[PDB]
C-alpha cells in the first residue's frame, strides 16, 4: 500500500507538471495528450446511452487490462477502448491512498485521473443517489495517455486508449435483496450501453473483463453471460466489433473470475 501511495503521488505530480522522466533518463512530455483527453471527455447520460442503442475475434486472457490495450495498440493504429471498473463515487477509486483493485491501476499508470476529475456531475449524481445498483451514466475518456506498465515503471514510450467509464452494481452492498435475475437485467442494460459508447465513438477492439466481480462482488458466471449474450449467438452486438478481450487477472487463488471467462468464452 505504501508503495502504490508513492505511485499514486508521483502521478499526480506528472499530470500537473506535463512530463515524466523514463528510466532510459528521456524526458517524456505528456501535456498536450493530457489536456486533450480532459477536454474531450464526455458525460453520457443513461438516457442519451438508450438513445445510441436504438441506432468478432475473442479472446480471454489472464493480461492486466493496460497489458492487453498494449499488446492490441501496438499491433493496429485504431484506438483501442477499455472498461474501467468504476467507483460510483470517487475518481480513480482508492488510488491515491493507495488502494489495490482496476480502477487504482489505471488511475496510477495513466492520464485517467486528469479526466474523471473534471466530471464532478458524475460522482455528485451517486453521492446523492445512495443506492448501491448507481446508474448507467459513462463517462467517455478519449486518447488518454497510458505511462506506466503492470509493475509501476514509467515507459520510454506512452501509448494512448480510451476509456469507458461505469460502475457494475455493488453486489456485495446489495446482498441479496436484489434478485438475480434484476441484477442481471442491470448488468445487461448497463453493459450495452458501455457496448454502444464504444461502437458510437468507433472503437472498435475493446478491452474488457470480469467488471463488477471483485470489490463489488458480483458472479462472475453471470457477468460472462451478460458479454456473451450481448456479442454472441446474434446479440445486438455480434459482429460489431473486430476484436474484444477479456483481461482477467486474478490473484486469487484458482483465479476463480478468469475461470469463468474462460469458461463461457
Ligand atoms: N488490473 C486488472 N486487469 C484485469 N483484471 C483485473 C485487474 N485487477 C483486478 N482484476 C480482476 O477483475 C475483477 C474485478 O476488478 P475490481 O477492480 O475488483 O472491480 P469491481 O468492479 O468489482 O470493483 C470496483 C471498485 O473497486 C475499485 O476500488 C473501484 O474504484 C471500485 O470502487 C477482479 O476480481 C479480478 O479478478
Amino acid at each position: 500500500r505504501h508503495s502504490r501511495r508513492a505511485i499514486a503521488a508521483e502521478t499526480v505530480e506528472i499530470l500537473e507538471r506535463g512530463r515524466y522522466t523514463a528510466p532510459s533518463g528521456r524526458v517524456v512530455p505528456i501535456a498536450d495528450h493530457v489536456a486533450q483527453a480532459v477536454r474531450g471527455t464526455r458525460l453520457y447520460r443513461p438516457e442519451k446511452l438508450a438513445v445510441l442503442l436504438e441506432g468478432t475475434r475473442i479472446e480471454v486472457t489472464e493480461e492486466t487490462t493496460l497489458a492487453a490495450a498494449r499488446r492490441l495498440t501496438g499491433a493496429a493504429g485504431d484506438q483501442v477502448a477499455c472498461l474501467n471498473f468504476a467507483s460510483a463515487e470517487h475518481p480513480g477509486g482508492g488510488f491515491l491512498s493507495g488502494a489495490h483493485a482496476q480502477e487504482e491501476g489505471l488511475a496510477r499508470s495513466s492520464g485517467l485521473y486528469a479526466s474523471l476529475r473534471a466530471v464532478p456531475q458524475f460522482y455528485a449524481f451517486h453521492h446523492r443517489q445512495r443506492d448501491p445498483l448507481y446508474s448507467d451514466h459513462l463517462i467517455y475518456s478519449p486518447g488518454v495517455p497510458v505511462f506506466r506498465d503492470d509493475a509501476g515503471r514509467l515507459l520510454e514510450e506512452p501509448y494512448r486508449v480510451a476509456f469507458l467509464t461505469s460502475p457494475a452494481p455493488n453486489r456485495r452492498a446489495i446482498g441479496d435483496l436484489r434478485t438475480v435475475e434484476e441484477i442481471g437485467r442491470v448488468l445487461r442494460g448497463r453493459a450495452a450501453k458501455v457496448l454502444a459508447a464504444a461502437r458510437h465513438h468507433g472503437h472498435r477492439r475493446l478491452v474488457l473483463g470480469a467488471w463488477g466481480c471483485g470489490v463489488f462482488g458480483n458472479d462472475p458466471a453471470q457477468v460472462a453471460e451478460t458479454f456473451a449474450g450481448l456479442l454472441l449467438d446474434g446479440g445486438p452486438f455480434a459482429g460489431r466489433f473486430a476484436h474484444v478481450v477479456f483481461a482477467v487477472w486474478d490473484t486469487a487463488p484458482g483465479a476463480p473470475r478468469h475461470a469463468a471467462f474462460a469458461r463461457r468464452f
